């Protein structure tokens, strides 16, 4: 079984980030190396101020250990990192690897603004991290921050997509992930001919934690199994829609918990056969 490094935050309570990546990627037939970039009592939306461990001095030791133990990784998914130093540490470790797949979710902001504690220093560190990525999955706010364009609710995909590509290696893909078209929500990217493609599914009411994390985990898992980008995005969006639908069907009293994974895990097992 292939090995997938996943580096992102772990919140003990919340059902998002590394806690949701582990079940998904394990079900998708990877041996997951689950590396917290931060450790939190709960995620940061709705439980009050969480108790957090700073892992900035641990990760360097982790990479040094794996290096000496002669561990090698097939594929990697990098999610929320959270500090300039950790971005830089991850960037150089990954450069030491021969990765067949690197997916970066360049978590930086939403609704037109940087997340709290993130400033243009973090933006620069992210631009360095994405340099070897095969695929990046910014939202519309993150795309604008990376290129340095002023935020637009509806940027010109014909302008912003080439601008983003200009920072990636030849053959890599910038996929913008929360693009709305009429009643749809989905992903937009440039095909090999340079034409903007859109892949979406009918938007469901409400807002749900962990959707981007699970989308990234599914995209990484599919690409890692050799599925071309377009059918990968088609399936990820279908799966993304199905998980949100199951979440709604649970009639939850607690709106903080991340998207349900049961129907998604069932779909994965069916794909495996
Ligand atoms: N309300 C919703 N209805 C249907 N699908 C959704 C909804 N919210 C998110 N999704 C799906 O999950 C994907 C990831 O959402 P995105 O906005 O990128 O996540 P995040 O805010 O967590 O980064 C979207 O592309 C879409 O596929
Ligand atoms: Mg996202």
């Amino acid at each position: 079984l292939s090995t997938m490094l996943v580096a992102e935050d772990l919140s003990a309570v919340g059902g998002i980030s590394l806690s949701s990546a582990l079940p998904v990627l394990t079900a998708m037939q990877y041996d997951v190396a689950a590396l917290p970039t931060s450790l939190l009592s709960t995620h940061t939306s709705g439980y009050g101020t969480p108790a957090v461990v700073d892992l900035s001095t641990w990760l360097p030791q982790v990479f040094a250990h794996w290096t000496r133990a002669q561990l090698h990784f097939d594929q990697a998914l990098i999610g929320y990192v959270g500090s300039v130093a950790l971005c830089q540490q991850i960037t150089t470790y990954l450069e030491q690897q021969t990765l067949s797949l690197l997916v970066v979710d360049p978590v930086l902001g939403d609704l037109g603004q940087l997340y709290q504690g993130f400033d243009q220093d973090y933006v620069a560190a992210m631009r360095q991290l994405i340099q070897q990525a095969d695929v990046i999955l910014p939202n519309t706010t993150e795309a604008a921050l990376l290129t340095g364009a002023p935020y637009q609710v509806t940027p010109d995909l014909e302008v912003i997509l080439p601008a983003l590509q200009a920072q990636l290696k030849t053959g890599a893909h910038a996929v913008i992930t929360d693009v709305q078209r009429a009643d749809q929500i989905g992903c937009a990217w440039l095909d090999e001919a340079g034409h903007v493609q859109y892949c979406g599914a009918r938007r469901l009411p409400g807002h749900y934690n962990g959707t981007g994390d699970t989308l990234a985990a599914v995209i990484a898992g599919l690409l890692g199994r050799g599925y071309p980008l377009a059918p990968t995005l088609a399936r990820a969006n279908q799966w993304l829609n199905m998980a949100v639908a199951e979440t709604i069907a649970q009639n939850r009293t607690d709106d903080r918990q991340g998207v349900a994974l049961g129907d998604l895990l069932q779909a994965i097992l069916a794909l495996n056969e």
